[PDB]
């Protein structure tokens, strides 16, 4: 970071055409939103972030009195100090990787945790070409390792070869006393491999599954492969290797899809009819929004920010992209129109959620033999969460341990 004391602020690093630049400006009057980044308070919560120290950390940034690349979005002050975005969330994870160093095993272990997610949302959206949150992303990585040494649980990092690169997985076992079944999972665009430790911790371990976290192409560890039409790739190759490991009932297996990470396993679960036995899909963009080209030039800065980073644009046209990201539906690709799947699906959005509609999952539940899809009501986003995860662990109790 001491590198990095003036680095360009994370909004201003995508650059637009001046015709695309006067759209933004339209978008940012109409929402009117107080933020660049998109919020994900709840989420991050879910995941395992104390509520009062984001708190803490998002008043730090909001009552900051720095200079900003734009004064209405209270996230984007300039430069590595107080009231940075990366700034602030870097700091909490240093505390907690600080408590970490007074506490031993089961506290040790699971405050490196919360440090590596603390460093994941410091980087979060993760635009490639941000100095602030590659560090953070380093951080991330290296705070994960060392809480996974110290867990009680077994955590192995492995390195799939799949053309002339390596694709890197994580392995989360409960044990190696017996061959475990395990779900792949992989979240979106703007979430690290990393960001899901409690789906194992507090959900799949109680059964046993092993949880093995890949990152979609593009993203991550994965950022040196391409995302192309053909996205489920680097899933196929490590649903193919897990024949050369020994630690997975390779019979046994499943996957966890969100976001856009649901495409690549609903894709890879028409693909692989016999090898997946079990696939669960949250909030992915199955169809709609990738097919609806004025709602994508009417997302917020980020989510296009996000779209030209992953796609290695050095300069954006939106109307282009826009009318790009149509080859994305697994509509538009052929996959929801006459084939079945042998492969169970379940495939749930909560209730309202624009970028997965009931109609999507509709769509992918149809085409799946004993599929289901689900739009979650609830009063609280959170209660949508449980509720969703729930169903979740339960369709992989039911077709995985079967
Ligand atoms: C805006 C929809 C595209 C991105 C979905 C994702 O976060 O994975």
């Amino acid at each position: 970071f001491v590198k990095h004391k003036q680095a360009k602020e994370t909004s201003a690093l995508t650059q637009y055409m001046p015709t695309s630049q006067s759209l933004l400006d339209e978008i940012k009057e109409k929402n009117g939103f107080s933020w660049y980044r998109n919020l994900r308070r709840l989420q991050w919560v879910w995941q395992g972030v104390d509520p009062i120290e984001q708190e803490q950390v998002l008043a730090r940034i909001a009552s900051s009195k720095h200079s900003r690349t734009d004064e209405q979005w209270l996230d984007t002050v300039m430069g590595y100090h107080s009231g940075n975005w990366a700034y602030e969330w870097t700091r909490l994870g240093m505390e907690h990787q600080k408590r970490a160093g007074e506490m031993t095993n089961e506290a040790a272990s699971e405050a490196l945790f919360s440090a590596s997610l603390c460093y994941s949302i410091a980087g979060y959206p993760h635009l490639k070409s941000d100095n602030l949150a590659i560090q953070a992303q380093v951080l991330a990585n290296s705070a994960y390792l060392e809480a996974a040494k110290k867990s009680k649980y077994i955590i192995k990092q492995l390195e799939i070869p799949f053309e002339k690169g390596k694709i890197t997985a994580h392995l989360h076992l409960t044990n190696t006393d017996k061959p475990h079944p395990v779900v792949i999972v992989s979240a979106g665009l703007d979430s690290l491999q990393t960001d899901m430790w409690r789906l194992f911790r507090d959900h799949l371990a109680k059964h046993d599954i092993a949880m093995l976290t890949v990152d979609m192409p593009s993203v991550g560890y994965s950022s040196k492969y391409p995302l192309t039409e053909d996205y489920s790739r680097l899933h196929q190759a490590v649903l193919n290797e897990l024949f050369s490991i020994p630690y997975v009932d390779h019979h046994r297996v499943g996957l966890i899809g969100f976001r856009f990470g649901g495409n690549a396993m609903v894709r890879l679960s028409f693909l692989e009819q016999e090898k997946i036995k079990a696939c669960v899909i949250l909030g992915a963009p199955i169809h709609d929004i990738f097919a609806s080209p004025q709602k994508l030039q009417q997302m917020p800065k980020m989510y296009l920010d996000v779209l030209a980073s992953r796609l290695g644009k050095s300069v954006v046209d939106i109307y282009s992209l826009s009318g790009q990201m149509a080859a994305w539906s697994l509509k538009v690709q052929g996959f929801l129109s006459s084939r079945k799947t042998k492969v169970p699906i379940l495939a749930m959005s909560l209730e309202g959620d624009p970028v997965s509609p009931y109609s999507d999952n509709q769509m992918v539940a149809f085409f799946s033999t004993y599929g289901k899809a689900k739009k979650i009501s609830s009063k609280t986003i959170t209660q949508g969460y449980e509720q969703s995860l729930d169903l979740a662990i339960k369709w992989l109790e039911d077709e995985l341990l079967r």
